DNA sequence: ATGATGACGCT
DNA sequence: AGCGTCAT
């Protein structure tokens, strides 16, 4: 009771765009605004693979990873952005800048953790003390928090959405207990007041629209983001948990979508995060080992310590490039080439890097894939990064991939390879 | 024939 | 050091 830890002792937020490359060519080009809208990449093979995907073209069935030949059978007015080619490859480097856009308007109200290249968690748990202080003990108006869902609410004793968001909203201010600058409730509320201002100023300084959750913890401020996309908030309290738990299919917590979340619903026999509170943490780490079942006795919960770290900027920088089918690179000179592109880009982002961020690449990590292999990568090999110089890049990632090479003559390479990648890594102040 | 490419755990 | 997992 008075011993037991209840995970309430942060507020965090998870800030993620709504459509983000979609809004990036949305923003450049005002025909494709308010209009179903997909973001492609390459174009011959089945119109391109589909990235990102407007919320007016989801109502139709387009999903990211579609085929845009395919999108277009589901919906015939569907329009469609290319991302850039350049050397031969995709090139991101809009989204990434219109992503610096963003983030650097969320750095102004905390230090954030850059979480993906549309979405970053914060820690407001001081400002939301300053905040507290500073309001005197006024009581928090609804009208501070016009895009805020409750999650769990309204409860007990309108038919359209903004009505039942406002009476939600309606029944968890009128609870609140505003005398109580503890109350971790009142702290995760006035969190969810920074947050509407924070996105207010995403929007009203880039044009573009997100969603956020506000809770205690990265994992339940992730789930709540989700829960009213777009252009909405959504507020998880310690409260919520166990009902939103009681339903919610294991696979939609993060880190549970794969092989473990799999075998924790095969070896349990369970479906829903909330029927993980049966078992004891010595039960669950004898299945799932000691880290994972400690996390998953905390997180049924509602209860997770993962920091928001302190970092901004991606920890790597890397380009990647797939070979499929008759495609696949089969001769040396063909190797020599796409290593070649790659390491070209790579020079470009990382002397951009270099002069932004004052740091510099010491480690070139070269991945490569063969014909056969369904795993990411079939071999990794380092080399060390000591110049900024796309030709030697090149030369170096061949000599550490060059022994894979089962051909006997010159000119081939054999198995032929499906994937390059070369990921420049382990970042020094410069 | 998704693709591009990013974080991070394990040994 | 190099491989596996999860992600989207
Ligand atoms: N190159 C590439 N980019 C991708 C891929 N998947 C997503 N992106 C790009 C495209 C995405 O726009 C962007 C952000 O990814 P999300 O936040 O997961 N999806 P979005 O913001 O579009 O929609 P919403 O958040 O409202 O559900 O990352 C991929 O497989 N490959
Ligand atoms: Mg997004
Ligand atoms: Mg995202």
């Amino acid at each position: 009771g008075p011993h037991m830890a209840t995970g309430q002792d942060r507020v965090v937020a998870l800030v993620d765009m709504d459509c983000f490359f979609v809004q990036v060519e949305q923003r450049q080009n005002p025909h494709l605004r308010n209009k179903p809208c997909a973001v492609v990449q390459y174009k011959s093979w089945k119109g391109g693979g589909i990235i990102a995907v407007s919320y007016e073209a989801r109502a139709f069935g387009v999903t990211r990873s579609m085929w845009a030949d395919d999108a277009k059978k589901l919906c015939p007015d569907l329009l469609l952005a290319q991302v850039r080619e350049s050397r031969g490859k995709a090139n991101l480097t809009k989204y990434r800048e219109a992503s610096v856009e963003v983030m650097e308007i969320m750095s102004r109200f905390a230090v954030i953790e850059r979480a993906s290249i549309d979405e970053a968690y914060v820690d407001l748990t001081s400002a939301v003390q300053e905040r507290l202080q500073k309001l005197q003990g006024q009581p928090i108006s609804a009208d501070l928090l016009p895009s805020t869902y409750i999650e769990g609410l309204p409860q007990g004793p309108t038919v359209q959405k903004e009505g039942m968001r406002k009476q939600g909203l309606f029944q968890w201010l009128d609870s609140l207990q505003i005398d109580n600058l503890t109350s971790p409730d009142l702290q995760l509320t006035v969190g969810a007041v920074i947050v509407e201002e924070m996105r207010a100023a995403i929007e009203r300084e880039t044009g573009f629209q997100c969603s956020a959750g506000i809770s205690h913890n990265k994992v339940l401020a992730k789930l709540a983001c989700g829960l009213n996309k777009p252009n909405r908030q959504t507020l998880v309290s310690h409260g919520s948990v166990p009902q939103l738990f009681s339903q919610m299919p294991i696979r939609k917590i993060r880190s549970l979508g794969g092989k473990l979340g799999a075998s924790v619903i095969e070896i349990l026999g369970i479906e829903y995060m909330g029927e993980l509170t049966q078992f004891t943490e010595s039960q669950l780490q004898s299945h799932f080992g000691e880290k994972n079942g400690s996390w998953l006795y905390a997180m049924c919960r509602g209860i997770e310590h993962d920091p928001v770290k302190p970092r901004q900027l991606p920890k790597t920088i890397g380009c990647s490039k797939n070979f499929p089918g008759k495609t696949a690179l089969a001769t040396r000179e063909q190797v020599q080439w796409w290593l070649l592109q790659l390491a070209q880009e790579l020079e470009e982002r990382l002397t951009k890097d270099r002069n932004d961020n004052d740091r510099v690449a010491t480690q070139l990590v070269v991945s490569i894939r063969v014909q056969g292999d369904k795993r990411l990568s079939s071999l990794r090999r380092c080399c060390a990064l000591t110049r900024y110089d796309a030709h030697k890049m090149s030369h170096d990632a061949f000599t550490v991939i060059k022994n894979c090479n089962t051909s006997g003559i010159q000119t081939e390479w054999s198995p032929p390879l499906t994937m390059l990648f070369l990921c420049a890594t382990k970042f020094s102040a410069s």
